[PDB]
């Protein structure tokens, strides 16, 4: 109920706000593109005062995942911390009023044929996101999960002040390591999760996402876990066991780390909740 | 006016603030502590797409300043950009509810005796700020100008992510080249215009900092502007020519310095608009 509109952007940010205002100038969508990211003043609030109790946090472990699918289980709103690995970890629910499970995946079908239309997502830190197998994300004759994945995403996007290139790789939730039972039992209508390189060596994971989405009366909430960087739990991905390595020779070590887990949790939460505050109305007008 | 709270803070600020909370814990002003720092929409809006055009900027030159005491003349509530110098700008100007120029003054002579104190006006950002002659703030054969001017302030804190240790060296209005005339014309109450060194530098001035601040009825404006780097214009200055220099051996190039104008903009505004929520109140229990 207590919206609050996002008041830092950081330099690159708004630079890049400039660039993506003028591209989408004259597009058929220009009208959502938007300057005001509003976010819930309670989430904000609490990523304002440091990291999370470690006691509080979760690992990409089986045993830690697979918490997320508990009957009894309701996520925490926001929170970032540093685990030993090193590891950026962030935590998040984001509700979507009057937003359907449909409505959601069109979306991850519908924004990539345009760069200007990932730009809508977040106008300050969004530049481009193509898959490689862009005739397969629009085959109707195949499902939601056949054409999303085993399809890298090219993600190029700012985390809070660092320009990144993120290949997605998004997955079955049954490869990532949750149980099918159990999630089968959660009821849950979707599921973006992947793992994700950097583009500097696309063969290497660095990180783990869960994003379990599911529709209550009134809309739809979105559970999300972020995971980058190392840990041994990582080693049941081909390639993980080189990211401990990839990281120290690139500029990641913990400092760095920690302050991304914190930029991390800002875009995902500016993202997601501005996503929210226009999707169905984008739906009706553009499912077409 | 529509008021908003800031919504971000660095990781180290983040960090500083915990162990700013613990350390004014027991002080009988504990109470002034507060986590919310709330600004002005329409300013913080204004510093949110980019840099200013430099048509509408000023430069630190004796002609450009004094614009600020032309008898018409109103500033613009926020707005940052980079000059050819290379030097940082900052424009601004507050308003504080209900405080009076002698409740300001005091603020200034009154905060710099216990770090704790400092950290009220920013939690997030504030470590400490000595000067080198204490008892001197507490002379009352000393007016307000005597017991500042000339008297070095060793400040200690963030700017933006980066831990700044600024010598603050507050100065009269006519000695930093605002004319006499116009100032007594303009009708001032005061200032606490200073220029600023780097502190392992202390004899290269990279900046200079006018503040003025004049009553109304309903409360106090604060003007504004902030000088951060090199420029023909600060030759006026002793050891000013050697900030060029000084600056490129440093980490401050053109990137890095209009990243600091941003960053700068942001700290100007959220401090002083904080320091508005509470000095009153602090005043009519602390102050003398
Ligand atoms: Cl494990
Ligand atoms: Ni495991
Ligand atoms: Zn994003
Ligand atoms: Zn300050």
């Amino acid at each position: 109920r207590n919206m609050t509109p996002f008041t830092y952007f950081s330099l690159p940010m708004q630079k890049l706000f400039l660039r993506n205002q003028a591209a989408v100038r004259n597009k058929p969508y220009a009208k959502y593109f938007r300057s005001e990211m509003r976010v819930p003043l309670s989430a904000v609030r609490k990523i304002q005062q440091g990291p999370m109790a470690l006691e509080d946090t979760l690992t990409p472990s089986i045993e830690d995942i697979n918490r997320l699918l508990e009957p009894d289980f309701v996520s925490e709103e926001s929170g970032y911390a540093l685990l030993p690995g090193p590891m950026a970890y962030v935590q998040s629910r984001k509700f979507f009023p009057g937003c359907t499970a449909q409505m959601f995946k069109w979306w991850f079908i519908w924004h990539p044929a345009e760069s200007e239309r990932y730009t809508l997502w977040f106008p300050y830190a969004h530049v481009s996101n193509p898959c490689v197998h862009h005739q397969r994300l629009r085959d109707e004759s195949l499902s939601f999960e056949e054409r999303l994945y085993g399809n890298t995403f090219c993600a190029s996007e700012y985390v809070g002040d660092r320009l990144m290139h993120l290949h997605i790789d998004f997955q079955q939730p049954a490869s990532l390591g949750l149980n099918t039972d159990l999630y089968r039992e959660a009821k849950i209508d979707g599921s973006v999760s992947a793992l994700m390189s950097l583009a500097d060596h696309p063969e290497v994971p660095v990180s783990l996402m869960v994003h379990l989405f599911k529709e209550v009366p009134d809309g739809m909430y979105l559970t999300s876990r972020y995971w980058v960087g190392a840990h041994p739990s990582m080693a049941r991905f081909p390639g993980a066991e080189k990211a401990a390595s990839l990281l120290k020779e690139n500029g990641f070590g913990e400092a760095e780390l920690e302050t991304l887990a914190y930029e991390f949790a800002v875009h995902d939460m500016c993202e997601f909740n501005h996503l929210a505050s226009f999707l169905p109305d984008l739906y009706r007008e553009f499912g077409t």
